[PDB]
């Protein structure tokens, strides 16, 4: 019993600009200062932005704040704590059936507006700041209009699917590929956010 160590917190280690005519990937802390903060949970670094980028001591993927939460997928963060400046933060929400977690969105952060446009021409941030094209296929799922391989997709769940108004619609998920190459996109769609919050 005395030999049990604690999983570390997830450490937000960058963000997605959407601010400008320009996205662009930034990030606000090295990989030596992520190990540290994963482990004490105390991250001091101002947050801003919508799409966070966010690191366990083993994967890293992408954070997303709507409606003032912070959402992301259980498969990376499974049920940790997110390092914040006063500790480590318990998740708010936790569904695995929904391979949905969510914590308190952090201080000074901005939140995305759930999308009720009910429009299906979509776009995918991914984790190096591409604007994807997507259109909704379904409650949970959207094709790539330009397929690629699931290499530029890795690392980017978590990130938002967004309406042609800026919107949120989803939390990107699940990649769909035939022979590597990733055709559609399954996701958390915003309404099951809703319904969880
Ligand atoms: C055939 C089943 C189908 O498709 C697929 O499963 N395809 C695969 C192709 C992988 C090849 C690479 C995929 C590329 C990008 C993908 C965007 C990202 C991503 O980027 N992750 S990551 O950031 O790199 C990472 C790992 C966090 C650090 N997601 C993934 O990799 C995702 C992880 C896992 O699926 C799930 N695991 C769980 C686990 C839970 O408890 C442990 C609870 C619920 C849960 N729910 C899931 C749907 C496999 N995953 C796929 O995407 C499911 C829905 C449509 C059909
Ligand atoms: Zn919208």
């Amino acid at each position: 019993m005395a030999s049990m160590k604690k999983k570390g917190s997830v450490v937000i280690v960058g963000r997605i600009n959407l601010s400008g005519d320009t996205a662009y990937a930034q990030q606000t802390r090295g990989e030596e200062g992520c190990q540290e903060t994963s482990q004490t949970g105390r991250d001091k670094n101002q947050v801003e932005g919508e799409v966070q980028i966010v690191s366990t001591a083993t994967q890293t993927f992408l954070a997303t704040s709507i409606n003032g939460v912070l959402w992301t997928v259980y498969h990376g963060a499974g049920t940790r704590t997110i390092a914040s400046p006063k500790g480590p933060v318990t998740q708010m929400y936790t569904n695995v059936d929904k391979d949905l977690v969510g914590w308190q969105a952090p201080q000074g952060s901005r939140s995305l507006t759930p999308c009720t446009c009910g429009s299906s021409d979509l776009y995918l941030v991914t984790r190096h700041a591409d604007v994807i094209p997507v259109r909704r296929r379904g409650d949970s799922r959207g094709s790539l209009l330009s397929p690629r391989p699931i290499s530029y997709l890795k690392g980017s769940s978590g990130g938002p699917l967004l309406c042609p108004a800026g919107h949120a619609v989803g939390i990107f998920r699940a990649a769909v590929s035939t022979r590597g190459v990733a055709k559609a996109v399954a996701f958390i769609p915003v309404e099951s956010l809703e319904t969880t919050m």
